[PDB]
């Protein structure tokens, strides 16, 4: 069997993006954000602290009738930002673009951190990293895709994410006409639990491809691009005006400029970032100061290719025995 679903940016700088999701019987719908980041199913949920929810859409597990409270068990999850929640564990069934799991771990939130509470726009992650990350407790639940995987046509899910516009994730099938060329596959290590690889180098604007390896994370739950800092350097080096900011804590610039495009490798392929999507607007309203899209992953220990990257591709995870990441222009 196979899935289909479109993926829609919350705010106008593509900030995250919401994907809907029926939970339970009789459905409800629910938009959640698609995290290759990380692997908990989470909802804010009729047990979430009335206090802590601003408008998102409750899951109700009391008005599902296949849904069964998975006694004992509790989760409890932090994020890379500083975000985090914990609550109670459910199975119920599962919907994404027609693709159904029964009996999937679905994660009620009674406590969400504060950047959860003011993002009205979504209410809760669907995580698609490795199994070996899911925070349940005492016994450890698998992610949707990872239940899935037996029935899907090829246990293969894709990111077709959009700039300043929707996009697709597809379940089970690779659709050959949502992009050109050839899709180049990388090796994936799962040593960490995350869909990690090795990016073959970069090159900034029209300049010299620079080899070197860059081992980092595809992580469609992150907004932005953060390389090693002499990476970094070299990329806002040619922008003028820019500089690093600790009181805005990265990299701005001039909302004047022009900003180059950046090239990042994948084996012997090349994927182009257009310079557009590196933009992330005015720091405040009415400011001249505009918040770069590639900032430094020195204080965060790993490097992340986000959505300001991902965005660029057409991107396949490829969760074979042996599992693969491809990437394709589009
Ligand atoms: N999108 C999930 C996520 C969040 C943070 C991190 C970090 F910072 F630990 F790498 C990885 C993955
Ligand atoms: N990388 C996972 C993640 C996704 C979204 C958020 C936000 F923006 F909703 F707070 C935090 C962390």
């Amino acid at each position: 069997s196979t899935g289909s679903a479109t993926t829609t940016p919350i705010d106008s700088l593509d900030d995250a993006y919401i994907t809907p999701v029926q939970i339970g019987t009789p459905a409800q719908t629910l938009n959640l954000d698609f995290d290759t980041g990380s692997s908990d199913l989470w909802v804010f949920s009729s047990e979430t602290t009335a206090s802590e929810v601003d408008g998102q859409t409750i899951y109700t597990p009391s008005k599902s009738t296949t849904a069964k409270l998975l006694s004992g068990a509790t989760w409890s999850i932090s994020y890379g930002d500083g975000s985090s929640s914990s609550g109670d564990v459910y199975t119920d069934t599962v919907s994404v673009g027609g693709l159904t799991v029964t009996g999937q771990a679905v994660e009620s939130a009674k406590k969400v951190s504060s950047s959860f509470t003011e993002d009205s726009t979504i209410d809760g992650l669907l995580g698609l990293a490795f199994s070996t990350l899911n925070t349940v407790s005492p016994t450890q639940q698998k992610t949707f895709f990872d239940n899935a995987k037996a029935s899907l046509d090829s246990p293969v899910f894709t990111a077709d994410l959009g700039y300043h516009a929707p996009g697709t994730y597809n379940f089970g099938f690779i659709d050959t006409t949502a992009y050109t060329g050839s899709i180049t596959y990388t090796a994936v290590s799962t040593k960490q639990g995350f869909w990690e690889w090795t990016s073959t180098g970069y090159a900034v604007g029209s300049g010299t491809f620079k080899s070197t390896s860059i081992d980092g994370i595809a992580d469609t739950g992150t907004t932005l691009l953060y390389l090693p800092a002499t990476v970094v350097s070299a990329y806002w080096a040619q922008v003028s005006g820019a500089k690093s900011s600790s009181s805005v804590g990265g990299y701005v610039f001039p909302c004047s400029a022009t900003l180059p495009s950046f090239t990042f490798g994948v084996g012997s392929a090349r994927i182009v970032i257009p310079g557009d999507y590196i933009d992330f607007g005015p720091i405040s309203t009415g400011s001249s100061s505009c918040f770069g899209g590639i900032q430094s992953s020195a204080g965060i220990g790993i490097n992340i290719f986000g959505d300001v990257a991902l965005k660029a591709a057409f991107v396949v995870f490829n969760g074979a025995t042996t599992p693969t990441l491809g990437f394709a222009s589009k």
